[PDB]
């Protein structure tokens, strides 16, 4: 099993956002460093065959000496060369991307003092799934706001052309006020023994995957659209498992290049139902913009 970073950043041109350099290939920006011995550690948020991420509070950090809590990305010691530069790479990546309301920002690193440790944001209400599988009184609108949110947050990513690959509702969380956050992670959680990530000789969330990446490895912001209407289906189903019943395999593959879809959930109306439909389109071109996304559910302005 290799680390191997989800996001990564592409070569786009016609798009509003040019790509002049490659963070990963040099970068290494020292304005994010913190003194680990500012630094409380809490309980283990989570951890998995590379690492773990635990809570923390931070004393003085940023320009307001706020002292907020926050999680610890950091590898176990069994690390080696390589995990450790790819935790490095994924940190450049963010140092690249700015800050953005709707993902879970960087806001500090402990690359000197021993090992590195990446200090990211802590959102209180943990992940979205296993939110609405504790709140099966959520309200149709409470919903609507996830899907707007985590619409914004991917729109960024792609105005950085930045893709997630891996979007789903375990990689959104809840902060304050319950705003969502796309993220990564795959420290936090153990994928050698989630049934979710079908192994690949690696472990990808096939459900997820766009069918032009499950068979031919293509990942573009398209196939990022698709995995997000994956993830409406997860929060209007309130957290049902994709494709409920079926299993991965040989048949499945062929369901989903064939055509198929997930038939509407429960509580989603109509047009939002509509958003999945256009998301998993078979053609990338047909499929929308997660800014087209963001002003559509704008649009539901009917409120
Ligand atoms: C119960 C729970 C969890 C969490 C948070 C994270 C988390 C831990 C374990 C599994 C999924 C997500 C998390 C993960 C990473 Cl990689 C960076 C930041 C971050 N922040 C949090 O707040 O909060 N509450």
């Amino acid at each position: 099993p290799k680390y191997q970073v989800r996001w990564k950043i592409i070569e786009s041109y016609e798009g509003n956002s040019y790509t002049f350099i490659d963070p990963t290939q040099l970068p290494y920006n020292e304005k994010w460093e913190f003194p680990r011995n500012n630094l409380q550690f809490g309980k283990t948020l989570g951890a998995g065959a590379f690492g773990k991420v635990v809570e923390a509070t931070a004393f003085g950090l940023g320009k307001e000496d706020a002292v907020l809590k926050v999680a610890v990305k950091m590898l176990k010691s069994t690390a080696h060369a390589d995990e450790k530069e790819a935790l490095m790479s994924e940190l450049k990546i963010m140092s690249h991307l700015g800050q953005h309301e709707n993902i879970v920002n960087l806001l500090g690193a402990c690359t000197h003092g021993g090992p590195v440790l990446v200090i990211t944001e802590y959102c209180c209400y943990g992940d979205l799934l296993n939110f609405l599988r504790r709140k099966r009184q959520l309200s149709s609108r409470d919903l609507l706001h996830f899907s707007s949110q985590v619409a914004q947050g991917m729109a960024f990513l792609a105005s950085k052309n930045c893709i997630h690959r891996d979007v789903a509702a375990r990689n959104v969380l809840l902060t304050n006020g319950h705003v969502a956050k796309i993220g990564d992670f795959g420290l936090a959680r153990d994928i050698m023994n989630d049934s979710n990530y079908i192994v690949k000789g690696a472990r990808l969330p096939v459900k997820w995957m766009a069918p032009e990446s499950i068979f031919d490895c293509v990942y573009t912001v398209q196939s990022d659209v698709w995995s997000y209407g994956i993830l409406l289906w997860e929060i209007f189903s309130l957290g049902l498992n994709p494709y409920p019943g079926i299993l991965v395999n040989s048949k499945f593959y062929k369901l989903v290049k064939d055509g198929y879809q997930m038939a509407q959930p429960a509580f989603a109306p109509k047009n939002i139902y509509s958003i999945m439909q256009a998301c998993w389109a078979l053609e990338p071109t047909h499929r929308p913009t997660f800014q087209q996304i963001c002003s559509f559910l704008q649009e539901q302005a009917q409120e």
